[PDB]
């Protein structure tokens, strides 16, 4: 099966790419696996595959860390993401995000039901498993639980059957047969939960599939529109209908090649302690347990020699940056264009801890609008900050066409030199805020409201007559022939490879 | 003579350090020298010494580019700055800035007058030179003149004789015997000019010395206090009285080993076209000529085989970042401490185009103050933004003791995650602004006023009870023994030198 359609094949692809380290000696899921993975993420090393995890029994489980993290070379920096999508390993960020957006104006390709698959190779009923007995990792030393769920896909469906959502949200072990996890507005798992709670009749049928098709976990991490079933979006993106099998204990459908499947319910009434967790912005606040949603597990099914993917998230760079930020930026780009805003590109700079998105403006189109910074900033911020795709993003930076928004150095240069603090900004206090950012949930103001800004790094003439500067750089401040002469003579003179 | 006391010796030191490329074939001062230098600065390469400059006659002149720019390795990143100061080439930024601040509570060591020196080896009177005939560089293709002066020291003295100031300010050739240049408030060359203009009797006696003692050019780039003669500050810093010789045509004194000396006057009445110039923030606005101050040159004296230092300034990284930003930050650190503010460190992040300064706070001392963010931000911003040392800086970022302000990644992390836009900031509109920043002089508001902000990246408990988080990083989220085990086993497992 292709790597983008089968997690087991994706692991082989990473090996084939010389992007895997297999560790066959015993590794402790209590911190050691996650520490190794953390170190990998902070240094852009090869992904670790822990084949001998202390506490693994009856095939549950191996761990793959850092599945969507960065490679060291520039040329295949994003190669792990490209391997989620059947793209060449040298694919650019633009190409990855375009692939992720491509299904937005295609007909869905609904999934195909098949009678069985590898995820049915083994099973454990409610008398045979105990989640406290599995080698679930402690990912950070102060975490409030062992976070089994950092890179699986929750599956929930609307009461009326018309929308089946796939998404990543964290969850930790509560006891032998329950998890607790984050289920917060405006996320689709929360929106569907609310539908069930208003109906009031039953708990939500649920499945959590780990080691799903890589193309599916990418969509699971992306804020595609309300009401859109991710399976059909992934089908359209990949050009193939995804093969799904029915759960044994409910009528939800999981990818046939899922490594591990939990089947059960998401309660409409119960909660339990959840968190704290070392999170995407780089922090844990020890002891800050909150209540979270409570999941009951009724059945486990799994592949022979099952592999659990794990995100050891925190400071740069891991899945919470490469996937959450970039995929939100992609959706924001489209949202802006659909609102008739002249945005060509969007990216969440890693340097901002993916709390900013830089929006590249087609300034020819901007000039034709005959508008001003105040007006344009307000329009852009209303569109983005009032939409779910803008939820995680607290600062938008508008830049003109000379800036490559995928290059954080250039975004920072533009922001720092072209946006006058205060005057060239509009603050938004009456929008949904993202509480996970420390300055929100642990800050001086309301955890759930405000704290957002549009920072206009467009220069005045970009609205009127056109760019009126040249950069004081090698590229722009010397003629072509001279630049070429310098480059041609560079090593000859005494001064100091793309792949590497 | 020691490298920090003699520019010719400094050039030898760079050679000895394997930090020089001598170019002995013809190089054009029309753009080519500066393009090579620009490329060096953008790639942290070796400094270029142009020994065969097209248009050099009768010993005027060779060029050294990139005299204060960065080296590629991390271990001796700041080695060129260390070589200005007699510090080991591995000196940290903290050590360099402490050296630069050390003379602030020492008695000055006034200079020593000597009868002659190398700067007297050759002379040209007013009938023998023509500044349009010298190999003065065109540094950027759209510059409004050939900028002879990018790394020399202007020397002017108060009318009463009590203060002799040394400073860097740009100047370009106007005609055979005049320059134009920037002379703007609140700079000391401007303050002294104003004294002469109010006296109204004569033009200002002036000298411009190129290739001065490196320790002197560092002080020339630093906003030491009003009224303080840089020569005595440099004497105290180095522990040695600087040797100066008298000008021939006026009673000012220049370093004995200066490579090139211009003697003349700075007019109290005349101006001429000045600029545009590709500047420290990375931009030129072609055609934006302004009037500038006008200098008359009466005499040139120079060393045999004179060398002109040149800054090919613009985008990162050159002298305008390494020296202007860092030396302003140093002075701001001291200013804050002298105002009883609990600041331990200050640095202008390169990523901010040296328009921010990050201030590291001793949060134990902060807690004892029993204050709030609003109050503290206002206090800090009043101190800094009302002082000349804060002139160039438009954003102050307050960070706690876990952040190394010399590491821009960590400043950006703290800013992005700990400072809520708007609420955690105080804007300052009624302070002097720095017009050279594009969003000031070419922006939407007053070029000379406002546009400043204090951004508080201290978290709430840093004011009260103490830090209440741990980072989600390898360092903080795993115990010491485990971290060490991981590191010890890193290469054994399959994963991937300080000097490199
Ligand atoms: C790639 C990835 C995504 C997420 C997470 C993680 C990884 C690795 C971990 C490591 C588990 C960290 C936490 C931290 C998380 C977090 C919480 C809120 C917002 C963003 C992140 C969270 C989480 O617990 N809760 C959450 O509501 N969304 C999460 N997302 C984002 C989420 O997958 C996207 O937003 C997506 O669009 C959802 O789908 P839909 O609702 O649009 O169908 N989660
Ligand atoms: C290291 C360096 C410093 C400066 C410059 C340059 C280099 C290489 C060039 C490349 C020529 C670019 C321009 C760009 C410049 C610029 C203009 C205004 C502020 C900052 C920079 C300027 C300039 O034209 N005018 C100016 O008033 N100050 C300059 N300084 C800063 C100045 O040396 C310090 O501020 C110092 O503290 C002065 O001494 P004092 O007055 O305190 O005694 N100049
Ligand atoms: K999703
Ligand atoms: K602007
Ligand atoms: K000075
Ligand atoms: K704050
Ligand atoms: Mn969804
Ligand atoms: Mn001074």
């Amino acid at each position: 099966q292709p790597a983008h359609l089968c997690f087991r094949s994706f692991v082989e692809a990473l090996k084939v790419d010389n992007d895997l380290v297999e560790i066959n000696t015993p590794i402790d899921p209590n911190l050691e696996a996650a520490a190794i993975t953390r170190r990998v993420c902070e240094t852009n090393d090869k992904a670790p595959l822990f084949n001998n995890l202390i506490g693994m029994k009856n095939g549950l489980f191996r761990i793959l860390g850092a599945p969507g993290s960065l490679r060291k070379s520039s040329a295949d920096r994003y190669g792990r993401l490209a391997r989620h999508l059947a793209l060449p390993p040298t694919a650019s960020m633009r190409e990855i995000l375009d692939k992720m957006l491509s299904a937005s104006d295609m007909p869905p390709i609904p999934p195909t039901i098949v009678p069985t698959g590898p995820c049915k190779e083994n099973s454990l009923d409610d008398s045979e498993f105990d989640l406290t007995e599995l080698p679930v990792p402690l990912i950070h030393k102060s975490d409030g639980g062992k976070y089994i769920q950092t890179y699986g896909m929750h599956i929930v469906q609307s009461p009326d059957g018309t929308w089946t959502n796939w998404s990543i949200a964290r969850a930790m072990v509560h006891d032998k047969n329950h998890l607790t996890g984050l289920v917060i507005p405006p996320q689709h798992i929360w929106q569907i939960h609310q539908m069930w709670k208003k109906e009031g009749r039953s708990d939500v049928p649920w499945a959590l599939a780990f080691g799903v098709p890589p193309a599916a976990i990418m969509a699971s991490s992306m804020p595609i529109p309300d009401g859109v079933t991710e399976a059909g979006y992934v089908g359209a993106m990949t050009g193939s209908s995804l093969e799904l099998v029915k759960c044994d204990t409910n009528d939800l459908y999981v990818p046939a090649t899922s490594e591990i499947v939990l089947e059960g319910t998401l309660s409409i009434s119960e909660t339990g302690p959840e968190g704290p967790f070392g999170e995407m912005h780089g922090y844990i606040f020890p002891g800050d347990t909150h209540l979270g949603a409570k999941y009951k597990v009724n059945r486990i099914t799994y592949r022979n020699n099952a592999i659990m993917p794990m995100s050891s998230c925190g400071r740069l760079t891991d899945e919470t940056h490469t996937m959450i930020g970039s995929l939100a930026a992609a959706e924001i780009r489209k949202l802006c264009q659909q609102n008739d805003l002249p945005i060509t590109d969007a990216f969440a700079p890693f340097e901002s801890q993916v709390t900013w998105v830089a929006l590249r403006v087609d300034t020819e189109k901007l000039r034709a609008m005959k508008t001003t910074s105040e007006g344009f900033r307000k329009r852009v911020g209303d569109v983005v900050f009032n939409h779910k795709a803008g939820y995680t993003i607290h600062r938008l930076v508008l830049v003109g066409d000379d800036i490559d928004v995928y290059e954080g150095k250039d975004v920072l240069w533009a922001f720092s030199t072209r946006c006058r603090p205060g005057m060239d900004e509009t603050l938004f206090e009456d929008v949904r805020g993202f509480p996970l950012i420390p300055y929100m949930g642990h800050g001086n103001g309301p955890a759930h409201r405000g704290g957002k800004v549009v920072s206009d790094a467009l220069m005045p003439t970009e609205y009127t007559t056109g760019r009126n500067w040249e950069a004081a750089d090698f590229n722009q401040s010397y003629p072509e022939d001279l630049k070429q002469k310098v480059l041609d003579n560079w090593t000859k003179m005494g001064f100091s490879h793309h792949h590497h």
